RNA sequence: GUAUGCUGGAGCAGCCCCCGAUUUGUGGGGUGAUUACAGC
């Protein structure tokens, strides 16, 4: 259980993880800070306060030195325990505690209730098993950390606790596909589109399978932006960065940083079109984006982009003649413009009615959904109620502090917070008191829904229109608003549809299907069609509309994938064989009985195994020597990668048991001012021939680093030396 | 394609509802604003 209890061969699971951390720190020395900041690039809200961010920026050498120390400690029989001590002082400990409390908050606030406690990373000034798992997570792919946590967790008795604890501890891991030698990003986009399309649409997964992976995210926009930029040099989409409780989202059109994220806000992007006399910039929604993709795929991209470019000219012409212009042109103009010219004004009475109906509706739905809502949703509602009853509104610090109480199921500390607001005369005794009779987030949430609905279902008074936001003093000149509007134009919904398919009776989905059937690809989605329709419910009920739209956008993504593959160098486009339901690629090695690997649609998440071609070649050659031609991924995993992993555990356990026997038999000691005995210095004191010591070191190094850089004869010699020193294992290697 | 505080503008965009509909509609109505916005 404690980290001290892992001695000799029991260290093996840590040996494998930490050697991979060093394997990966040799590919990229920046991984500690990269991993700590990965999520915070996507957050307006600071993951870290200012001094924590400062510590993180300085920490690479410290963290890289600790990574090497622990790898040394876990890769030796006996190493000084000093490396397992982090003082309260320690930069790395502060960083780790902040990153971990942030990951726990991120897990808890997406749950509907707080069920479990999380393990401590430290006990006194000593790292725990959970602390060691957390430290290594920063350097390794998800699959390495899952393998470590699976070996060392005491929590697997409770599946829910095991997986939530794992979620927190693995928050900062690398994606399984993090490292590649591929230089053509069209190769990686091809794989990413295929992986996403092979994930089952969430709603269909829950119906057919609810208790391939589940699709969790819609990546249509991301893919569409990469495809439109690759096809149309005139077009460039806004990239996001955050300038540093809250940072500033800045949108720019700099391409220089390949991996920089596109700006996507509520299914809107910013497009810059460089035609004629200079660039023009628009906001474009999903609706216009998906029609632009459809038009681009059919060869009308240049024409569509010309019509978007000219859009601003039409708006500027209409703006001078709003009173007299055709009512059909009112669609391009925001409310404030039409209302300034006496078009579609509403009586304050009507504005009150619509506003109060809406806010009433919002709170009746919250009241009905309390048990299904997330802790973050419930906490935000409770905080809105307290904030709207405060003499002076929460500052960011006050808000954050109370949010942390509510998300953490700390109802005592939340109620101590209300007491402090009461003693400060910020809220009156009634507001403090309505919470006195509650002990749970759900109870508090119901009380708040009831207080708000009581306020909203009063016979309309002056206090009510202020409460629902109709009381604000607008002091901005119409002419300032018009000027702002002209530098921030958004494309009217249905614009491209009306320009190209005016008299079409075919919806978006049928237009996509007609292009797929007649366009010349003869491809369709590889997922079973039942994943895009529930036959048992009506055409328009529940998820069926959303799944039907998903079939059309997946078909767009397949055609984008077709464009990317078709665009890559013929050397690479001609080796691969892509069917509706499979990808076949050649495996290196196995000369005489040459080989290919066949990924089914359910395996497209694993196409990253192609990034280490030498390892896949040796896995097939050494674990599957008799197989020739086409091999299923499933077979490569079960007979190859799983077989390798089983052997690797036995060789690492063997090597550590060897060190223990040879250090204690030959009664060995460390140098004065050294932490462990070099494995060289241990072999130097063996009864082995040179050829035996060479092979032992090479086979050891291979299993420590997860590769196959040795020959079958050299494993023979390793196996001989283990047998000669008492440590046998059922190697099951070499293979029949 | 997470509204973690407050002020003010913006709902052409995004999203929702009603109506229509082998489905995502330049039909109708909303959206106490999500922000290529300006401030505390
Ligand atoms: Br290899
Ligand atoms: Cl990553
Ligand atoms: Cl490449
Ligand atoms: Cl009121
Ligand atoms: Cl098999
Ligand atoms: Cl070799
Ligand atoms: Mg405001
Ligand atoms: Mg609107
Ligand atoms: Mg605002």
């Amino acid at each position: 259980l404690s980290i001290d209890e892992y001695q000799g061969a029991r260290k093996w699971c840590f040996t494998i993880a930490f050697n991979k951390a060093l394997v990966n720190r040799d590919k990229n020395d920046g991984l500690f800070v990269e991993s700590l900041l990965r999520h915070e690039k996507y957050s307006k809200h600071d993951w870290y306060d200012e001094d924590t961010r400062a510590l993180i920026k300085c920490s690479t050498q410290a963290a890289n030195a600790k990574a090497e120390a622990l790898a040394n400690y876990f890769s030796a029989y006996r190493h000084s325990p000093g490396c397992l001590t982090f003082t309260a002082e320690d930069e790395l400990r502060t960083i780790m505690e902040r990153a971990y409390e942030r990951a726990i908050f991120e897990c808890r606030r997406r749950e509907t209730e707080v069920i479990i406690e999380f393990p401590s990373l430290f006990e006194g000034d000593r790292i725990t098993t959970a602390g060691v798992v957390f430290f290594v997570s920063f350097f390794v792919e998800r699959r390495v950390l899952d393998r470590l946590y699976g070996a060392v967790s005491g929590l697997k008795k409770n599946e829910g606790q095991y997986k939530l604890t794992r979620k927190a501890l693995s928050m900062y891991c690398l994606k399984d596909s993090r490292f590649t030698k591929a230089w053509d990003k069209r190769v990686l986009l091809f794989r990413d589109i295929l992986a996403q399309l092979g994930r089952i649409p969430a709603e269909a997964y829950e119906y057919y399978h609810g208790e391939n992976p589940k699709r969790h995210k819609d990546k249509f926009i991301e893919f569409a932006l990469h495809y439109l930029e690759a096809q149309h040099s005139e077009i460039c989409f806004g990239r996001r960065h955050i300038v540093r409780t809250k940072g500033k989202v800045v949108v720019d059109f700099s391409k220089k940083d390949e991996d920089q994220s596109y700006y996507i806000s509520k299914n809107n992007v910013i497009v810059r079109i460089d035609k004629n006399a200079g660039p023009r910039s628009y906001r474009m929604g999903l609706n216009e984006l998906k029609y632009l993709v459809l038009l681009s795929l059919q060869g009308k991209g240049d024409d569509a982009i010309a019509k978007l470019y000219r859009y601003r000219q039409h708006v500027e012409n209409i703006l001078d003649v709003v009173k007299v212009t055709d009512k059909d042109n009112h669609v391009f103009l925001p409310r404030f413009v039409l209302e300034q010219h006496g078009i579609g004004r509403k009586a304050f009475k009507q504005r009150i009615d619509g506003r109060v109906k809406h806010v009433r509706g919002v709170w009746e739905k919250k009241k009905a959904a309390t048990n299904e809502m997330t802790l973050h949703e419930k906490a935000r509602d409770i905080l809105q109620y307290v904030n709207e009853n405060c003499t002076r509104s929460f500052n960011p610090g006050e808000y954050n502090r109370l949010l942390v109480c509510l998300v953490g199921k700390d109802v005592e500390n939340f109620q101590a917070g209300l007491k402090r607001l009461q003693l400060a005369e910020r809220i009156d005794g009634r507001v403090y008191s309505i919470f006195a009779q509650t002990s749970t987030i759900n109870e508090m949430h119901q009380v708040v829904c009831d207080q708000i609905l009581n306020r909203l279902c009063r016979i309309g008074d002056q206090k009510l229109y202020d409460y629902v936001g109709l009381g604000k003093k607008d002091e901005i000149d119409y002419k300032q608003k018009v000027a702002w509007f002209k530098e921030h134009i958004s494309i009217r919904r249905g614009f491209l549809r009306k320009k190209f398919w005016y008299d079409s009776k075919k919806g978006f989905a049928k237009l996509v299907e007609e292009h797929l059937e007649s366009g010349g690809g003869q491809r369709d989605v590889g997922l079973d069609k039942k994943y895009y329709h529930i036959d048992a419910i009506g055409r328009f009920e529940g998820a069926n509309p959303a799944l039907y739209e998903t079939l059309a956008r997946d078909r767009l993504c397949l055609m984008m994938a077709q464009y990317f593959l078709g665009s890559v160098r013929k050397e690479l486009g001609n080796k691969i064989v892509w069917s509706n339901d499979s990808i076949e690629l050649p495996v290196e090695g196995s000369v005489g009985n040459e080989k290919s690997i066949v990924f089914s649609v359910s395996d497209y998440g694993k196409l990253y195994v192609l990034d280490d071609a030498e390892f896949l070649g040796r896995i097939c050659e050494y674990f599957m020597p008799h197989e020739k031609g086409k091999i299923r991924y499933h077979t490569v995993y079960e007979k190859g990668f799983r077989a390798y992993n089983d052997l690797q555990k036995k060789c690492v356990e063997a090597v550590l048991a060897f060190e223990e026997k040879v250090v204690k038999a030959k009664k060995m000691s460390e140098k004065e001012g050294a932490h462990y005995i070099d494995f060289r210095e241990i072999l130097a004191q063996t009864m082995c021939k040179e050829a035996e010591k060479t092979a032992v070191n090479k086979v050891a190094r291979a299993f420590f680093a997860h590769h196959l850089k040795f020959v079958i004869d050299e494993f023979g010699l390793f196996s001989d030396v283990m047998k000669k020193y008492g440590i046998e294992k059922e190697w099951k290697f070499p293979v029949k």
